[PDB]
């Protein structure tokens, strides 16, 4: 199990536009296109992001292409970023994915602002954490899929994501 896979799990694969769990464009794996209402905006950001007159579809090594920037794009986030990057260098590697999955789906700015949870888990306190980080309109709304995430931080391993 990698990053790759888990996200594949939690965001699926989808080859046309599609609305996100918060009615946002999006497209490929939980590659979001724009916040705004209109799928016009929306087609004309994936003919920008692809570099062809699209239509609404794309190809699978298209979403792929996608994908691999976005994560890319996730990791350099959190080394770029004053309140993510200690936390980052002071977890394990099982540890450190959950980390990316958070910003992938939410943003650095998202992240960032979940301060007390970070703090707990700077200082290894799993089990507080966890419940500190259930308290959240993440978890609310997003449920099954934030303890899956809150899962692999209290205990370090893959275990949320084996038998999916």
């Amino acid at each position: 199990m990698n990053i790759f896979e888990a996200l594949r799990i939690d965001e699926g694969l989808r080859l046309k536009i599609y609305k996100d769990t918060e009615g946002y464009y999006t497209i490929g794996i939980g590659h979001l296109l724009t916040k705004s209402p209109s799928l016009n905006a929306a087609k004309s950001e994936l003919d920008k992001a692809i570099g062809r007159n699209t239509n609404g579809v794309i190809t699978k090594d298209e979403a792929e292409k996608l994908f691999n920037q976005d994560v890319d794009a996730a990791v350099r986030g959190i080394l770029r970023n004053a309140k993510l990057k200690p936390v980052y260098d002071s977890l394990d590697a099982v540890r450190r994915a959950a980390l990316i999955n958070m910003v992938f789906q939410m943003g650095e700015t998202g992240v960032a602002g979940f301060t007390n949870s970070l703090r707990m888990l700077q200082q290894k306190r799993w089990d507080e954490a966890a419940v500190n980080l259930a308290k959240s309109r993440w978890y609310n709304q997003t449920p099954n899929r934030a303890k899956r995430v809150i899962t692999t931080f209290r205990t370090g391993t893959w275990d949320a994501y084996k038998n999916l």
